[PDB]
């Protein structure tokens, strides 16, 4: 307990954490609420116990930006570490200060606007297979599952933006990896001394007969993002190459298809805002004219979708730093191994910066009413030198995937679509029943 | 065993690691035998595996100043770590980068010649109660055990030099803290691992009942060393302030009464020097007069005495430093987390360096031949921003207790004397049996 009186001690108010757990018997009900919960009753700033770990949270939009951007070299550099990882510590969302630096200098090209305009012309290709596939399952009269079909799609396109490997999602054969994404972690905050423990015995959060279903297909890859690390500080090892792919894998399958199936459930649910993108995309590309880079860049209202979607459902939900050693910013002192966490969630849903902000409201994002968000209240890609690296290529994945969906289905509620959706009470953002919905061909 | 190629892929020569264990089976002669047969086999530079850990030797005097003391501050700041420690975390020795940089800055006015010049009219006093117990147990014809009159006085020095507590240490009664200076490391190897599970189960290597047998008697001084701490980056808490006297009583007690009982083991099988040291001692102090603080520096042989008995038992052994981050010093690539060690016993017994090295030899330090001695060969006080702080104090006490023992008794050695002295074949470098000379009154 020797750690439950920093916060006391700092006098920064927080809930009473019990012998050994801490505050985490209040994730009963989720992070989301935990931290709104908080928010509401200690206000800018707040401390609570990960087991023995302090995590102090902010919510001032300079001190977040004094986090993530202004120290981020410095202090807050690298994230709360995550166990057992195995030779994943060399992924570039895991790895630390140094490590992270040079896999961050030499990963950065492979997200420029001269790389992603060269994957368009080949996502569309897996964009016909998406509306082909979904012109079967809406040909019959039988409801939908988007993940199911989204991510289906999500699959075809990582394997080829990285690598080459062109597969119809639903040949079902040899080389899909969904044994890759395929509770203990609630004693990771209990026993975080039990990590060392872990990592000497092969024990990855994946078992070695995934994380060699890829680490051989890249060396077959001796005969894109694959090419541009043996193309290129310290040149990239064939095992780090190996760990970013991974990392681009978890990413580009599930954020893809959840951020997507949020999307439509948002649509469906709103018939105007629907209709509304449906006028847009009709008018950017006539005559169901393909899209392209300029043209995705194009679609204003496709872009307010998509952004107030990430509000009510970022990922993400919490961004978090370790200060490395003793700091005061914006005139709080903030000790050493200290976790800094912003709630993303709970900040994207306050009432003092959103009206309304419960309800689907495109329009918050109009250029009209966009100037009035603050960058550091709306971060549903992070901020500073540790943002999300694939922010480009996820925003022109999903919106191309949306065009070519919304130019030939309409999507209605079904009878049993969860109306209103239900998040997951449990960790990672998603939502308790799976989307389902009913298509209609245009 | 992942870790075990790491030598064999830096080209970099030793002996070939057991799984699990590394080659510590080969500490079974000492950890000396074993860093002086490695010298043989491989020359300037070698590595070796405690465990899982890979530990690089280097025998290069340059390369030794660079990790010493060119990159001490950048790269090779800390020690290797050490568990558990509970509290004693905060201490010096222990502490690390920014921590262990306020803790140096603050004490290090503690050891200055104007601090030292306040001592010595004080470590008088137990000079005499030394000599008066040593009186009885030679007025006697018993054999003496050293390093239990040493140890006696050892303690009499280290509670009034740094707090003011004056015991006679024949006293034996209500504060002796025995019970602090009273095989289970051989795990800390295999399982450092374990380390963070023992962290935080309050054990410590010594038990809690000891660290509050100081704990408090250090808050009942609210009414030096001691006196410093509270005059005194931000000041120190009242608990490192514990921290640091815990690591000055086992320095101050353990180094004194071992250098000076293989000191007198020294003299009493060289009565050439012995009779040669009574003699610069009878001049510079006629009738017998009392040491000062200029006096003792006036004494070339007494120094030379107690310089050549450093070389042949370095408390130490060796000294180490944890790579930070990928270096190359000296055109040696040093990868991150390798411990890089300096055997300090072993140079001292080099040959290469010392012609008869096991001979005891006072002259190599005369000043016609202490010249041709290389500062990074010779290191009982380590070298750099982390040397041994209490370096001139702990000469300075040595030298007090010789001068006022040498000028009233001789020693001779007696039929249970060990010769040749064995050193401890375990870790701390002792003597496998204690040392026992006669005594005789000058
Ligand atoms: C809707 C889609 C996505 C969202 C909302 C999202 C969001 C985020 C967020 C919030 C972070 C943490 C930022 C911070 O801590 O400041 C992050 C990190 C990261 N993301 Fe994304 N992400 C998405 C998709 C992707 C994709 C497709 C990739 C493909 C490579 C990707 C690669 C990464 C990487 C590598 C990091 C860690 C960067 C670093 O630590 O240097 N993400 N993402
Ligand atoms: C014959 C007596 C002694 C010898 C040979 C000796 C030797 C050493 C050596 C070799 C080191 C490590 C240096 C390095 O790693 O570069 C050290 C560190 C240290 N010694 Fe001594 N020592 C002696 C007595 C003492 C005494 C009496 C004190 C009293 C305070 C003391 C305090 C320290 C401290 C605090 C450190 C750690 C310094 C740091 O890490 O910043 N030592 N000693
Ligand atoms: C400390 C705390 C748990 C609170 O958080 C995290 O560490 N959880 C994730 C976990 S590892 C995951 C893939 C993986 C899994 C096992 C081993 C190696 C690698 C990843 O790499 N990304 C997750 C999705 C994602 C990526 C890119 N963009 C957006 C979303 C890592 C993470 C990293 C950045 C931001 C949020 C979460
Ligand atoms: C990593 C490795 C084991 C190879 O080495 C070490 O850590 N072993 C010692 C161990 S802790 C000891 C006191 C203590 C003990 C338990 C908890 C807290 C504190 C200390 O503080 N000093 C030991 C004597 C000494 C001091 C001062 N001067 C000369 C000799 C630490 C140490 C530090 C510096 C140099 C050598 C050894």
């Amino acid at each position: 307990t020797h750690s439950h009186g920093l916060f006391k001690k700092l006098g920064i108010p927080g809930p009473t954490p019990l012998p050994f757990l801490g505050n985490i018997l209040s994730y009963h009900k989720g992070f989301c609420m935990f931290d709104m919960e908080c928010h509401k009753k200690y206000g800018k700033v707040w401390g609570f116990y990960d087991g023995q770990q302090p995590v102090l949270a902010i919510t001032d939009p300079d001190m977040i930006k004094t986090v993530l951007v202004k120290e981020c070299y410095s202090v807050f550099t690298n994230r709360r570490p995550f166990g057992p990882v195995g030779f994943m510590k060399s992924a570039i969302s895991i790895a630390e200060d140094e490590e992270w630096k040079r896999l961050r200098s030499l990963l950065s090209p492979t997200f420029t606007s001269g790389k992603l305009k060269e994957m368009v012309p080949i996502i569309a290709q897996y964009g016909d297979v998406l509306v082909r596939n979904l012109r079967r399952e809406a040909e019959t009269g039988k409801p939908v599952t988007l993940k199911d079909v989204f991510g289906a799609y999500s699959m075809d396109v990582i394997t080829s933006t990285s690598f080459g490997v062109n597969i119809d999602s639903l040949n079902n054969p040899q080389d899909p990896f969904v044994e890759n994404t395929k509770p203990f972690f609630l004693s990771i905050t209990v026993f975080p001394f039990l990590i060392p423990i872990l990592e000497v015995l092969n024990i990855c959060v994946f078992p070695r007969e995934v994380t060699n279903f890829l680490r051989k297909s890249v060396k077959r890859m001796k005969e894109d993002f694959l090419q541009l690390m043996i193309d290129s500080h310290k040149a990239l090892s064939d095992l780090e190459l190996v760990a970013q792919s991974i990392i681009f894998i978890f990413a580009g399958y599930e954020t893809t298809s959840s951020v997507l199936s949020f999307i439509m459930y948002e649509l469906a649910t709103h018939p105007d805002v629907q209709q509304k993108l449906q006028e847009e995309i009709d008018a950017v590309l006539p005559n169901k004219a393909p899209p392209t880079y300029d043209t995705v860049l194009q679609m204003e209202y496709l872009d307010m979708v998509v952004n107030e979607t990430l509000r009510l459902f970022p990922i993400a939900m919490r961004l978090e730093r370790v200060c490395k050693k003793d700091v005061e910013i914006n005139g709080m002192f903030i000790p050493k191994g200290v976790v800094v966490m912003i709630p993303s969630y709970a900040l994207h849903r306050d009432p003092k910066y959103w009206t309304e902000p419960e309800k689907f409201l495109p329009e918050r994002f109009s250029k009209k009413n966009k100037d009035n968000i603050d960058p550091y209240i709306y971060t549903p890609f992070g901020s500073g030198p540790r943002n999300c690296i694939g922010m480009r290529f996820a925003l022109m994945n999903m919106k191309l995937a949306l065009i070519r969906v919304l130019q030939n289905f309409s999507f209605k509620p079904c009878k049993e679509t969860q109306i209103p959706l239900k998040l997951s009470l449990g960790g990672l953002l998603q939502p308790e029943k799976p989307v389902v919905l009913k298509v209609e061909s245009r």
